[PDB]
């Protein structure tokens, strides 16, 4: 149990500092970068539903070497996910900054529990 509040942790801060560098950035261009969708996922409460982020990764990866990081965050978050069930997206998909967000929450509120 340990070390996975360690993972979690470790993952939650890869995606607060992408989120971090994301709203540092100048408005126009975060304004180019916020039309991108990002597939968010219709429930994210237990560990499992790790896999729609794992799914994610690719496309975020994608946004983001359009624009932190040269290319190692995202490989921290995707190796604690493949570290850390159909995955199913919600109907409306969202913004880079809704889905870190969103994601954050789940890493927090995974870490409350244990
Ligand atoms: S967080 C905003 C920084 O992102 N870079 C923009 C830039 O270099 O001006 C930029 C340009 N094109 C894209 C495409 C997708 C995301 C950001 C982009």
């Amino acid at each position: 149990t340990k070390k996975t509040q360690l993972q979690l942790e470790h993952l939650l801060l890869d995606l607060q500092m992408i989120l971090n560098g994301i709203n540092n950035c100048k408005n126009p261009k975060l304004t180019r970068m916020l039309t991108f969708k990002f597939y968010m996922p219709k429930k994210a409460t237990e560990l499992k539903h790790l896999q729609c982020l794992e799914e994610e990764l690719k496309p975020l990866e994608e946004v983001l070497n359009l624009a932190l990081r040269p290319r190692d965050l995202i490989s921290n978050i995707n190796v604690i996910v493949l570290e850390l069930f159909m995955c199913e997206y919600a109907d409306e998909t969202a913004t880079i900054v809704e889905f870190l967000n969103r994601w954050i929450t789940f890493c927090q509120s995974i870490i409350s529990t244990l």
